[PDB]
């Protein structure tokens, strides 16, 4: 399939961390405004102007040159959020300076795109967009509110937790614009399901 992707992170709870998203073990986590995993997984919002937030663990990581890991809002046509809350998908990027990398996702959250096949990747300082959980949460990001910041550099004010998946948009995507790509869902790696604690029940039958 063929899809096409944007860039945010508002802090907001994810989506699928609520129960009853999707045919899952458990949801995934929510974390507190110290980054720090929550057991309440009805916990209202950070952006509702609740406790729970979106985890910097949440973040992409480079596995090697060729390939990352990484956690996205999605939006898939004429699907609902049953049927990508917490899977995976491997996207192989078609545009952009790392066309041909690949990056498997897990769907954590979803986003207000329909009739079209949209990853907004979860990027720390990539743009707050629609929400700001940011604010209330510590007092916000810089960037502009959609795109978020522009240099790696402006990386270095952002709370620790968030500054890995911060530079590794300036390194391993090499701060890509909205880069297009070829997708299917796959079984989800350990890691992931290791970040977020959701794994899908029809996930064995993915290889």
């Amino acid at each position: 399939a063929n899809g096409q992707s944007t860039r945010y992170w508002d802090c907001c709870k994810p989506s699928c961390g609520w129960r009853g998203k999707g045919p899952v073990n458990q949801p995934v986590y929510s974390c507190d405004a110290n980054f720090q995993r929550i057991h309440d997984f009805d916990a209202v919002s950070g952006c509702e102007g609740g406790p729970a937030f979106s985890c910097a663990d949440h973040s992409p990581w480079a596995i090697n040159d060729n390939l990352s890991y990484g956690f996205a809002a999605t939006a898939l046509s004429g699907q609902t959020e049953e049927s990508w809350c917490c899977a995976c998908y491997a996207l192989t990027f078609t545009s952009g300076p790392v066309a041909g990398k690949t990056m498997v996702v897990q769907s954590t959250s979803t986003g207000g795109d329909l009739g079209s096949n949209h990853f907004d990747l979860n990027i720390p300082g990539g743009g707050v967009g629609l929400f700001d959980g940011c604010t209330p949460q510590f007092g916000g990001l810089p960037g502009a509110r959609y795109g978020g910041i522009s240099s790696r550099q402006e990386c270095d004010s952002f709370p620790e937790p968030l500054k890995p998946g911060c530079q590794w948009r300036f390194d391993w995507f090499q701060n890509a614009d909205n880069p297009s790509f070829t997708f299917e869902r796959v079984q989800c790696p350990e890691e992931l399901v290791a970040r977020t604690g959701c794994r899908r029940h029809d996930d064995g039958g993915f290889a």
